[PDB]
């Protein structure tokens, strides 16, 4: 099944100038302990925010242009990005927005971080149509000394 992980915002800001304002350690463990030995997809824009292949998963890039480093896999349509994958369980899509808004549809499970921040970015998650949604995990957490700004993590499932 495909999957969406993603940290948001106030608003659904989601990045700015290609980078996420914010640090907060404890989402990212929960990111990559969301993903490890999974494959995740990803654009181009956020392979390149993201700076390098991401350890213990099967990296997909899309782009409709020539890949550029064989570290990574490179696929220039969502179905390749999907074929890609091989058998597995769960497929991962990490962003960034229009990579996001391409999958949606297809998705059966999110994994969202909301995070108690206003930030002006430029890249928005979807709006995505919450009756179609249930929550079947909260847990909130206030701000500490490693985290800066309170947050839900949270999982949806497509009803
Ligand atoms: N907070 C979060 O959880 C989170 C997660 C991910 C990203 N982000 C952020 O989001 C921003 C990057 O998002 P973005 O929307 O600018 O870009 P993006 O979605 O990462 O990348 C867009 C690109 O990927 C390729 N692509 C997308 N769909 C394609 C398709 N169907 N076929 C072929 N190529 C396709 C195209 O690359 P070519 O131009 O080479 O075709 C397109 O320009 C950043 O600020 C990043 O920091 C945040
Ligand atoms: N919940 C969530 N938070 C994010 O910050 C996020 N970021 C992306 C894309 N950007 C990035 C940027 C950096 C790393 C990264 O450095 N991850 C390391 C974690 C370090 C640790 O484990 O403490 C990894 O191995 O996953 C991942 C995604 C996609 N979905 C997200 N989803
Ligand atoms: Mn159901």
């Amino acid at each position: 099944m495909i999957s969406l992980i993603a940290a948001l915002a106030v608003d659904r800001v989601i990045g700015m100038e290609n980078a996420m304002p914010w640090n907060l350690p404890a989402d990212l463990a929960w990111f990559k302990r969301n993903t490890l030995d999974k494959p995740v997809i990803m654009g181009r824009h956020t392979w390149e925010s993201i700076g390098r292949p991401l350890p213990g998963r099967k990296n997909i890039i899309l782009s409709s242009q020539p890949g550029t480093d064989d570290r990574v896999t490179w696929v220039k349509s969502v179905d390749e990005a999907i074929a890609a994958c091989g058998d597995v369980p769960e497929i991962m899509v990490i962003g960034g927005g229009r990579v996001y808004e391409q999958f949606l549809p297809k998705a059966q499970k999110l994994y969202l971080t909301h995070i108690d921040a206003e930030v002006e970015g430029d890249t928005h998650f979807p709006d995505y149509e919450p009756d179609d949604w249930e929550s079947v995990f909260s847990e909130f957490h206030d701000a500490d000394a490693q985290n800066s700004h309170s947050y839900c993590f949270e999982i949806l499932e497509r009803r």
